């Protein structure tokens, strides 16, 4: 009954969440754990963001140079590193809350669970995808930086994506935690833009079959269509190709529906051309893309984390 | 920088969850100090329900009739009593992940965050508004029962909604924490039904003052109304009446953005007289009124030109 924008329980990340200060700055890392991961830009100040030398940095960086805190305890640094755009602050302390986790890079179009956190202590949860264009839609205020983004598979905490960046665009920008950049951005504090993006096809179907499971049927017709003849107006409506990997993706769903992924592409052909009328589905006025198969059958199944 | 939708983070609820079974329902507990707090309708059958005397079906019940589960660890019952619609049976465990907490009734039109729950095991979180007719836009399945809706201030937990049933209509009705339902509903199986859905117009006006903020100021216009004209419009279209509480709870935002609330009415008025016209707002094909203005400021904050 109901469907909502919905987090994962964030339980499990907030036991890892740490204050990471080097000079006058402080943001967020992530404690797995001996290590602290957290975005090396934390190495650089007001003189520097602009265009930081991050090499040159870091060789003069001791540990001592970093203070890293678990609420009020002070944890030891006893090794530095720098993986891409990820600083890595070895400690002498297994973090004893560390769950299973993963390290994941994520495709556009999935999904993740954002703990917005300040000054190593969690603030908000809410869902994002990562755009075609490799931005998220998110919220962060000062001291954002080094918020994580996750997915949960059974026990196992898959940590996807670290917060950088906020440009006066308003762009938000982050890395994996391998510290590689999702798109073509930098931590320099500086103007850059994202590409157009474009609406997630994959996506806005598994949300009609969620739709339809929740008994919102209006949209559906007779009609069919062929993958290629769907994709010649996928590009005029400046959608995502939909691949015939998505179209299987869309499986399970279009089997516990029994309506056949095609029609379901002739459905959303039909909503494009002639929009809704007034009408809404399932509370939204337009397609929302920002759901995906997976998180469907998530939120219809009431899977638990424990 | 940008606005979104964002819960409470959940970790400090989850440790308060539990599992209550009675004859063959189970539904989840709220389990702090050493009390759990559920849904009275638990100690019923299906056919109980047509017409239930709850002092009746509870003095038949007994400590050994209710199992208790936190996790694994099983929790004896040593008392048992019901406080309006809400069960509370004393434990011989004070729960050790207990928080900082209290009890608060809500008011319609602010806004909490709901953990759903299963078998008393945290599924996901969402932020939820106390509509004007009582109800909420949940997501919750059947097991679902006893998931509770708080906020924190600081490190103190305020319980303010436990969910009790579901409406066709999807959405979702519940009590506070002392077990009095918000709304007119009774927890027996009789015809009920949520009243007209009206809408939330500070929240609205506070949004749109957020969608400025954030660049987006396509349906502004020159004109100003009266609140009496306003409000006459808000009748026809069922919304909440604006009141000169309302015009101060927004004063901030109209200092900041320099738009006289009234002058956000006049621009209101013609949204609702002439729609959207395709357009959206904060991509959004609606009028969102879940965001109060404490919500938006939170997100919005921002300088003011002298």
């Amino acid at each position: 009954s109901g469907f909502r924008k919905m987090a994962f329980p964030s339980g499990k990340v907030e036991g890892c969440m740490v204050q990471v200060t080097c000079g006058t700055t402080t943001l967020n890392g992530l404690w797995l754990d001996d290590v602290v991961y957290c975005p090396r830009h934390v190495i650089c100040t007001s003189e520097d963001m602009f265009n930081p030398n991050y090499e040159d940095l870091l060789i003069r960086k001791s540990n001592h140079n970093f203070l890293v805190q678990a609420g009020n305890v002070q944890l030891r640094v006893i090794g530095h590193s720098m993986q891409n755009c990820v600083l890595k602050l070895k400690v002498d302390t297994a973090n004893p809350k560390t769950p299973k986790y993963k390290f994941v890079r994520i495709q556009p179009g999935q999904t993740f669970s954002v703990l917005a956190c300040y000054n190593g202590s969690p603030s908000g949860v809410y869902q994002c995808a990562m755009r075609p264009n490799f931005t998220i839609k998110g919220s962060f205020l000062n001291g954002s930086c080094g918020s994580v983004g996750f997915n949960i598979d059974y026990d196992c905490v898959s940590f996807c994506y670290m917060h950088h960046m906020a440009f006066p665009t308003g762009v938000h920008a982050g890395t994996d935690l391998e510290g590689n950049f999702y798109g073509p951005f930098v931590d320099r504090q500086t103007a850059q833009a994202a590409g157009t993006d474009t609406t997630i096809t994959v996506n806005v179907l598994a949300w009609l079959y969620a739709a339809v499971i929740n008994g919102d049927r209006w949209f559906l017709n007779r009609f069919t269509t062929t993958l290629n003849d769907f994709n010649l107006v996928a590009m005029k409506y400046n959608y995502e190709p939909l691949t015939q990997d998505h179209v299987d993706i869309l499986g399970p769903l279009s089997a516990q529906t029994g309506i056949a992924v095609l029609d379901m592409c002739a459905s959303l052909k039909e909503l494009l051309q002639n929009g809704m009328n007034g009408r809404t589905i399932l509370g939204s006025a337009l397609l929302e893309d920002e759901f995906t198969p997976f998180d469907v059958v998530r939120q219809c199944s009431g899977v638990t984390f424990q």
